[PDB]
Parts: structure tokens; sequence; C-alpha cells
């Protein structure tokens, strides 16, 4: 196959969906081949589509997803509320092996934090890394909380040998600040910071975005992943 | 010895120091022995200080600190911004060890969540909880990110083998609505909640946060923490 990595985080709305937006843009002007999967999408009654962020912000038009429920609730939540079961597990799985081919750096996402149940019956996104054999970045705050609940994120990772590929701040404020600061050089203690992007990027124009994209990451690196 | 309970969060502000009190509070009133004891203090220059509030809140007197430091900072940047070390890990255990006593219940609050630095180097209440044989009660919010949050704080105990007294809600709303239900019912499938404390708990006169924490927990379960 090719490379296929899950994009979790320490929690929600912590920049999962820009930061794929972010790695696929710079990928594509890689020249690498990107695809992105979002098997459960929440919130669409008030119009919550992760997918339309990422192929609006980077381009991406291999964009996959199995089902979406109009309350703003987690997956399982919300799929309680409208009386009809989350896709299964291996419907998730098969689908990301589908779209994963040699050359290509495929993305997914969950929602929330990497525990919280994405498919009937408990299975989480880390399920999915392990069936699928993908690595982890790891989305984080630079706010207070955030050295507990990254460190807590990756020995969940470490328990079932997901590796993890990096950590990204999906929002780094202007300017830092003092605890920002701090929060910044004790992550990269822990693990390497791939990239802090900055705040409100993902109201970018897709020109913007890509310029932005192309910076926030290490070259090699991105050209290393596939 | 007696029983040892570190008091965790999924994080910081989510009411360890309110639920150390209730529980002080009513392991009190139930004729227990109580002391309650935390090792890192961070923020004193912003005048934060749970031994006293918990003092306070709910009349224990055997309150036991060891570090302070200024800022209201991780325990590591508040001490590195002080110029001041951590404590190391024995005297943390020292401090716990000098309280514990049979028919005491010693109650230990850490600094923000499970795996936050308290000692030189890498130390966390996780670890020290390990050193002194303690189980540990979880203080978790009914918002969203609670589920994940505690699941991985669980999987964090369970992974070191320190056993879970379960979970409190440390702010309850009323009226609860439908974000807080949801969640108080999704969390109590995953463990058990002991007490779901009502927002402004610490704002309470002795009288009422007495009143409150006898009503906050069973007392069959309080009384069952001590032999
Ligand atoms: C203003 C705002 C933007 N966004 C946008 C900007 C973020 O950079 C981007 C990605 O963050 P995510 O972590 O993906 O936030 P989300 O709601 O999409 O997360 P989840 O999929 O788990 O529900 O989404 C929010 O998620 N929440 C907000 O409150
Ligand atoms: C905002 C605020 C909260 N509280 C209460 C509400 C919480 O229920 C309670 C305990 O929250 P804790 O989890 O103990 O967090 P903390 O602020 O004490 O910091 P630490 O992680 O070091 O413990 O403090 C106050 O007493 N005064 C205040 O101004
Ligand atoms: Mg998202
Ligand atoms: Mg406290």
């Amino acid at each position: 196959g090719g490379t296929i990595l899950v994009v979790t985080g320490t929690g929600t709305g912590v920049g999962k969906t820009v930061v794929c937006a972010a790695l696929a843009s710079a990928a594509r002007q890689a020249g690498i081949d990107v695809a992105v999967c979002k098997p459960v999408q929440t919130g669409t009654a008030r119009g919550d589509d992760d997918l339309a962020e990422v192929g609006r912000l980077a381009g991406v038009t291999q964009l996959a997803g199995l089902a979406r429920y109009p309350q703003p609730m987690a997956p399982a939540a919300a799929a309680e509320h409208a009386g009809m079961a989350l896709p299964a597990r291996d419907q998730i799985v098969r689908l990301i092996a589908d779209l994963d081919r040699p050359g290509r750096l495929t993305l997914v996402e969950g929602a929330g934090g990497l525990l919280v149940e994405l498919a009937e019956p408990g299975v989480t996104l880390r399920d999915v890394a392990v069936d699928v054999a993908a690595a982890a970045l790891v989305v984080v705050t630079a706010d207070l909380g955030t050295l507990n609940h990254t460190k807590l994120t990756l020995e969940a990772l470490a328990a079932q040998q997901v590796s993890c590929a990096g950590l990204v701040i999906g929002s780094w404020p202007d300017p830092p600040g003092l605890v920002a600061a701090s929060n910044r050089s004790a992550l990269a203690r822990i693990a390497m910071v791939r990239a802090a992007l900055p705040a409100g990027a993902a109201s970018l124009d897709a020109g913007d975005f890509a310029a932005m994209s192309a910076a926030a990451f290490d070259r090699n690196w991105v050209a290393g992943l596939v």
C-alpha cells in the first residue's frame, strides 16, 4: 500500500480538520497524491462538513465518508438521537483500505479525541488505526492542560503499538504569550512538533492556505512521508 | 496503615479541590478521621491555596503542603520560573506516609491532571499512587470531551494497576440541561459516579457545605472506604 495516517487530537475542536487540510496541501504541493477519509460526520443540520473544508482549503478531491448525522453531538449520541446505528468496524476499515495505494498519502479523521466511539460497537479511531496499520498525528493545543492530555493520548497510542508521527499545534496564538511559549517548548520535549498552524488559518482562501501550509511543515519530512 | 486516595482529574479546574473538601466533610460526619494533602501548589502569587479552601469549606485541620511556587503555571514551569526545583519523589511519598494512620482517610490532591509532572524527573501522581498503594478518585466534568478524557485517564490508571475508586462530577448544573445530562448517563456506563457536586459548591458556607456533602455521596460508600 501507501502511507496512512490517522489525524487524532487531544480533544474536540483542537484543529484536526485544519491540520488535515494543511498537511494535505503541503503534500500535494510536494507532488504527493492525497486522499482524506472522514467516516462519520455529525452536526450536518448546521452544515458541519470537514471534508468540504479539506476540499476547499487544500484542493483534495478523493474525499470519502460513510455517515452523516444531523445533531451536533458525538457520533454515538448523534446516532442514538437519530435512532440509526453508526457504521460497523469493517465498513470503515475497508473504505480506508480501498483508498490506500502506493504513492498516496491517505489521512483519516475521526471525531473529537482518540477514544470517542466511531463505529458500532464501541470501536474507536485507535482500533481503526490498528486494523489498517496507520501511524498517528496528534493535534494539540498550546493552552493550559495540553501536556496532560497529550501524554494521555500518546500512552493510549503506544499501548496498541500505534506509532506517533508527530504533534501539530492546531492553533498557535499571536503573539504566543507566556503559557503558549512554555507549552510549546515542553511538547517539543516529548515529541516532534511538525507544525504550529497560526490561529484563524481555516478561514484563509485556498491560495493563502497553500502558501501558509507549505511554510508550516518541514519540506523534507513531508517529502519523506511517502 | 489507613486508606489513601489520590484525587486526580481529567484536567485542571474540574473540581478536584471541592471534591476533596466534600469527601472530607462527608467522611468526617461518618466519624472518620481525615487528612488532606497537596504536595505541589502553584499560583500562590495569585492567592491559590487548595489546602486553605479545603480547611474553609470542610473544617479539616490536618492539612499538609510541601512544594509552593508563585506563578500560575504547570509545576515544572512554575518551579523553573522561581529558580526552584520540583520536590523529589521520596519527599512526596514521605509527606503522604507520615499522615497515613489506621482508621484515617488521607486525600492527596494532584496538580492538574493525572500525568502532570510533580517531581523530578517526569514523576506523576500516578507513580505516587503506586508508591503508597493508593486508589484514585477521578474528578470529571459533564461538559463536552469528558468521555474521551475520562476513558484516557482510566486507561492510564489501569496500565499501572492503580485501582479506580470511581468518578465524581466536579460541577453539576441546576437544571442539568441536555449536554450535561447525556454525559452523566454516559459516564455512569463507564464507571461508578460517586457524586455530582452542584455548581457553586465552593461558595456555600460551612453549614451548607456539610449538608451538601452529606447528601452528595452514598454514606455506605464513604464509610466502606476505611476499616
Ligand atoms: C471557530 C471554530 C472553528 N473550527 C474549525 C477551525 C478549526 O481549525 C477546524 C479543525 O478543528 P477540529 O478539531 O477538527 O474541530 P472540529 O469541530 O472539526 O473537530 P471534530 O471534527 O472533532 O468535531 O475547525 C472548529 O472546529 N471549532 C470552532 O469553534
Ligand atoms: C474559578 C474558581 C473555581 N473555584 C473552585 C471550582 C472548582 O470546583 C474547584 C477545584 O478545581 P480543581 O480541579 O481543584 O483545580 P484548581 O483551580 O484548584 O487547580 P488545581 O489543578 O491545582 O487543583 O475550585 C474557586 O474556588 N474559585 C474560583 O474562582
Ligand atoms: Mg473536525
Ligand atoms: Mg485544586
